[PDB]
């Protein structure tokens, strides 16, 4: 169900995400596959609404943060990268696990892209005073959904399937 | 439902073919992934020909799982579908993760075989399938019924990775 029903939800109720749910989101992230099992992820968890609202300024497409009770900033540590070529993929897998787990827990979430847009990456580095080795990846805003639902939109397209050869 | 915890990289498979219905479900799962701009840039080559699958193992030094796999899915992205080309690898990674999770859900084993951005691997996949310039190899996923490995929970949680409010 969660693969079909997971949606980008950008509008939230007032109430906080339970600490037990926050932990489950982070556990889900850390179960992602990673190149070389390098597990390069670090996470900043925000519940301070003043700071979440400020964080909404990191990009032009991050307005969901203005009502979010929770934000999770996904970062990768260069020093942990055995296979630096594929760190974005590791982080994307972790992000997708968070999104799916959020839907499982009846939460709404949306992936707010950062890497590799320089102005976004720079904003996140500055906002969190990040060391040179700590690379911003994305922000996930999370809350209980307002009006929007985790409901199935059927995106299947058989034209994307090539049998044996392109 | 414990699929996020139990999904493992499975690199050795039984000879049993993956049922047509399960193949379709894997591809459906891929296509439900989020994507920047909703650009949905993905294309898939599905292989069940064992000679072609074995040949495909040569694309990388880390693709030996294909030598026993009854199914391979090559993930590709089309430049001409990209509205936000800066993020296409992320879209494709989300699709790959959906495949892997759906595989575990269906009692299958799978492993992500990285390609992009390793030039030799991408070049080998382009050549093997004679791809158009705009069709970019992303990865290969080998899939089958597990031989001597399991989808089981290896707990990778590390609380030191969690920073509260600030780094
Ligand atoms: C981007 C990426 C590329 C990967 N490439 C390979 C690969 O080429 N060959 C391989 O055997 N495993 C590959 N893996 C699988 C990882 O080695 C595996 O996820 C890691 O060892 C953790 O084990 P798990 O998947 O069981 O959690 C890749 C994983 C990721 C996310
Ligand atoms: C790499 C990536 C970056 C994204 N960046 C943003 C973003 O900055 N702001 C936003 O509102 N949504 C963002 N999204 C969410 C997409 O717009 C969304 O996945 C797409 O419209 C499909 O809708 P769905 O998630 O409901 O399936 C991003 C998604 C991906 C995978």
């Amino acid at each position: 169900d969660i693969i079909n029903n997971r949606r980008s939800i950008r509008n939230y109720k007032g109430k906080k995400v339970e600490k037990e749910k926050i932990e489950k989101l982070l556990r889900a992230a850390m179960q992602a596959p990673s190149a070389g099992n390098q597990q390069p992820w670090e996470f900043i968890v925000l519940e301070d609404r003043e700071n979440i609202d400020k964080l909404s300024n990191f990009s032009k497409y991050a307005n969901s943060l203005k009502t979010a009770p929770l934000a999770i900033v996904l970062l990768a540590d260069e020093e942990k990268m055995k296979i630096s070529e594929m760190w974005e993929q590791d982080m994307a897998a972790a992000a997708e696990n968070i999104l799916l787990e959020a839907a499982y827990l009846d939460l709404g979430a949306v992936w707010l892209g950062a890497q590799p847009i320089e102005e976004r990456v720079k904003n996140l580095k500055e906002m969190f005073n990040l060391k040179s080795n700590i690379k911003p990846f994305c922000v996930i805003s999370v809350g209980y959904p307002e009006n929007s639902e985790n409901k199935f939109i059927d995106r299947f397209d058989a034209k994307r399937i090539h049998i044996e050869k392109y």
